[PDB]
């Protein structure tokens, strides 16, 4: 059943578990696409960016705000199963990371027929 | 000094206040660019949006999820000093919506001299 | 001595563990036979059904309710020990489900004698 | 409105009332059928049986069980209305005995008009 | 489901219920037979009793005691059916009375087939 | 002044001190007279006795009950004076065993007269 | 050490030792010197003595009053030394009673010599 | 009666009211004549200044320290009354900024007479 | 490591130390230069001074106000080395003394050679 | 009913009381037969042993450990009878030592029949 | 650094973590050597026996007792290296048992060298 | 086990236990030698002594103390063994008392052997 | 994300995770390069040193201290990936040592393209 | 009025100061003249002293005891005036070091007369 | 008594005194011996120093860490003792600066004998 | 800044600081002047005094009294700076002393310029 | 038994009674004879006064006081009877007050005879 996550910043995960793979869904409003940094192997994906700061002239002053300035974020995640880091696919739209790992066939749970 | 968010879902808000206008930051996180409605009027801006929550097929379940489920979100802002809507602009990008609201004239404070 | 329960819906589980297998017992009471999945593989089991709820003709009322209402339910089990998912056996009677996994041989601890 | 449920052992409850009768739905997982007492009259049910322990050879020990040991267990119920102990049906799937109590002649809400 | 017991002094109670009657204990310990007034109607059976004060010469003193002191005792019960005073039975030995109240056909639960 | 109860089960005792002797009064309601077992010596008086559980038809159940179940009980006691443990007496009725035992001629306080 | 107070109503003790005898104070303001009983063996005196209440005639009323009302009162109290009962002396006067007795020869510390 | 202070960093204010005209005085200590930036408008007052930090020569150590370190300091203030920003005064001496802003007409109070 | 500050008034204190002289900084807005009383011998540092209270016309009143009425202020601090009060030297602006104090020949910590 | 149990280190005790002796059953895991010293006189036992404490090679290291520590143990205990230690039996079996205690004559309780 | 303890009823265990293998000590107590079953495998140690219980005739009472009563009593362990189960060796004396588990091969740490 | 201290004033003492005596040691400050009084009997040993105070001129004053100033001290011991007061030696030097009491042979455990 | 630490003593450690490596910082002040050990094997680092106490002639004493005394000190460490033991480097200097793990192939992770 | 206590063990301090000198009592009962170190020096006193355990043969057993075990006790303290350690006397009789300090002249306080 | 020891960062220190003079230790893991700038002078010494901070590539990243970041730290300390700093010596090794600082003649406590 | 009051006894102190002097004032009503010791050295004073009780013919009684019976009572001060007590001079009229302390040359403090 | 104080400012009383006269101390340390007013009438006493000021020259500060700043303080005193104020007495020495009441006739409690 484990799952550990772990890791600094603000970025709320999503694991979606299907019987042949596991999507894993990532909030990084803000960051860029090409400062996304995505690895995984094993049972274990790590996904790391950054997100530049709010850029403010010197006019400018923050005269209120809840997003967190922090830049360098990220999270290691342990999946309830192993992959395919091989075949991983992920897609980054809105802000929103999606990976999808497919299942490493040793850890395709089999069935077993009731009667 | 006065300035009110209210409404309802998640949306992490930033004012920034500069001499002739004011930018508001929204995070708008999964959310689609044509979902978004803005509209502002006087001293409150209105962002209004929805985000489809994640579909996931029949087979999948979801194992864990800090990504809150509501659709349908949305905050009305006072802001400190009147605008212009009519020359307002908006970019939207890696889910964040950035409003630029310039000041009106009668908002725009004027210096006083020290001796 | 690892054994980690997880899922949703209500589902009293009982493990049982000999020297070649481990039993699990579940209480899925409503559940239908074939509404229920069954698989496993390693050390891990997973229980997954789906109990329709309470039919109300619109003239009844339900006047009291100790029956928790979920519809889809289930489990999935880490077990102390790998099994052999291969030969897993599994009888569903009076709404209980109890599955029957034999040990892998590499999980069969061998004696020690003291003297 | 009085319904009073009393007795021992885990049993979970539901009360249904229709126009001419009461619905009872009972979850007894574990428990066999014929060794189901079940029996009423005037306005109180009574429900009791009894579920037989899991057995465990003595090379097994329960690593683990949230199932209660208790063997017998029943509950007496006071129903809302009187009602024909006579015309009285009852089945018993899936460890959920359901029972259905026309309701007395005399127990039967005759209606009021409005203007 | 109903049983209301009520009165002053000590009497542990006990009820116990049949298909056709119900048996109730009492504690009367140090209490004469015919110091015992028993009467019941309905669904409500009625113990009174007295137990006289240990006498001691005027040459002792209680040095220490458990024996509570009250001299009038007694105990109104609720049975949860209706019964035939007319047929009751009751035997005091030991301190202890034991009544047999034959439950009133009108109480008697009859049964219902379960398919 | 010292007076040790001590042992196990339900009996209310009561110690009655007296010139001459020590009268003992306990609660046994239920327990038989010839399953009493009675015996002391120097300053100390044993009780102990075994009081059979409610039998019950397989057709009864216990639907309320104060009585204790326990049947084995008893209490050692440390009198306030040695006594003469071979001219005690004894009476049990109605539940209620009393005592009575002599003071022993070395623990008789004697007279002091004041002026 | 050992001193054991024990018995019931207001009377204020106080214990003497010397080295071949134990003083006993005792207040028993109220209380007439006839209906005093003193009497002692071993290592234990006990006095017990009652004191009328006031009497009031029909047309008086306590307007207050901080004088305890109960009449019978005493206390058996355990000496630290076996005392000779046949050579005790009491005094009784403004209330205050007071008993000597001879520490027993068998209670008499005998010295030990430092060098 | 409405008066908003907002901003950050320390700077004790005070707002003192005249019939036509409101004054307010601000500690800057510490802060450099020209680095303080006053304007205002309509109500609203801001005072924005910055303060250099105590620079050290790498020799020395801050052994103790009261003085807060923030360098950027400054509060938009919400005067009770609009005001003619156009003839705003403004003295600063001995770390001590005070403004005069006249009352602007609209917000003159009109006297009423009693009689 | 002593450091003793002491006095009435507000006035953040810091106090900065180097190798071969002691600066001390206090915060006097508002008090004007001639008010200022310093002097100092052997250890400790004496600041007093009075800041006048804002001064209003009979028809201004205080609407509001952060700063303290106190007109007579000061503090002798304890410095943690002694010094030449003859060589100090000081300068008061912007609301800000900083005051030099040459350490004393004596408390000029001499250096020791690790090797 | 009196029984003193004092010493240090662990040992659990239990005494039986028959009518002519008394059982005490002590644990001393770890102890050796004859590093075990056993004497007794009166109504008191000593039960006074030692158990070395584990030895390990300087390569090993407790990685865990719940055994108590302490080496020399000890317990005197005070029977609530005076016996013979001339007819005391004692075995000592996988880490169980049982002493039998025969009753002294004088502690024989004798009986007291009731009518 | 796991280490992972469960099972029921008492017993102290100790675990010894060497180069090349593991020891583990347990006390048992009043365990009968031909009572215990040993075995384990991979990282896994199992211990279980059984203490029968203290037999007393009918005519003792236990008057007091620190030793538990549960008889079956076992523990598996987790032990931080795999082992070779095969030349695992134990010895039982005294209540103790004391298991030699030879570290197998691909657990055994290997030096890394500092300069 | 049986020991029992009592008495007033500070008086540190310390209980030591041989086969065939007792040891008692005390610590008496400033008492002196000739102002101990030390005698015996039975199972009890008392200590009273008294310690005068520290006498100042009146030109002192008690600037700080931590020596308590009663003079008369003193304590009563119950021992755990009948000695023989005739026996009992005394050495008191550095203001420690330290008593020897030879134990009574009535009181002197006699072994018990195991086999 | 697993990261276990564990062991006696003050050792401040910090985990560095690098692509193809990890680096273990340990605090060891006082101790001798010579009096550490070194080892790993799969996932687990283990760092065992002994630091000897501050030697004092006995004509010192330690009138005050912050440094830890206990001699044995050591960690044993569960890193977030297998490593080659084989080749792994260690440098200690200045009380510091400092471990280079290269991470096992199979614990590196491969990248995932967004897209 | 500085005095400043310090050290370690037990050692209830006195100090009494009279004109021209200080006079300090200390408790060393136990102690050894001639393990008693004293020294002195401007307005501090330094007494250390060891106190040799409690010698028990083999055969004896702590019973009980008040008495402090650390051998090792010693105190500095700060007189509230500078002494001449040269003229310094002491006395230790009885387990009581009293020591007397002439007050240096530097820090005999003088007169000041009133009028 | 006295000992003051103030500054910033993690430094444990240890006071050692011998009767001429001082011994100082101090932790200084990760710093460079030339980076320790040691002096003192009277009663006090200070030692400050910096140690850089643990430098990361880019590629890697902090997983976890316990030691502190802070790169400035020192401690200026009060002895109990003036001091010759012309004599001090010092040794750095194993991140452990100990530094010997001679007693001042004038503070070297002179001995006073008791009699 | 230092100023160190102790003492016992109730006694109102004031201490004024002048430039060149320290003014001590102390409430001693109903204190005699010819009872009174003054007395100061360096930098502190001593005032000790003492006033004898209310004295009551054996015919009155204390019916009320806020006024504090202990007799002796006195006063040692740390003045903030070594004074000349040669040159000291003191009144005492209505029951307050006023003593005049010059403050020694070495203590004044001597003026810093500002520019 | 009544007696009333009231009123303001530091007043220490005493109220003594005798048989023919009441007399009443008062504490106005610091207050002149010729500043007090004294008066009373029937049960009634009233004693105002005031103290003028502590006076400092601009020079001085109050560097600390306990001596309360109120000038104007007085009490009204009601005294448990009725006195002649046309005979009563006062002294005021020491800051003293003591006045003297004669009781009045009417208020002379006269006495009652036992026998």
């Amino acid at each position: 059943t484990g799952i550990q996550i772990s890791g600094k910043g603000f970025m709320p995960i999503s694991i979606i578990e299907g019987d042949q793979h596991i999507k894993v869904i990532a909030w990084l409003p803000g960051v860029n696409k090409e400062d996304i940094i995505l690895n995984a192997v094993g049972d274990t994906l790590e996904i790391r960016a950054k997100r530049s700061p709010l850029m403010i002239t010197e006019s400018e002053r923050i005269i209120y705000s809840e997003i967190p300035e922090e830049e360098e974020i990220y999270r290691t995640i342990k999946l309830p199963a192993t992959v395919k880091e091989e075949n991983a696919s992920a897609k980054f739209e809105n802000g929103v990371l999606s990976v999808i790992l497919p299942k490493a066939e040793s850890s395709i749970k089999k069935g077993i027929n009731i009667e």
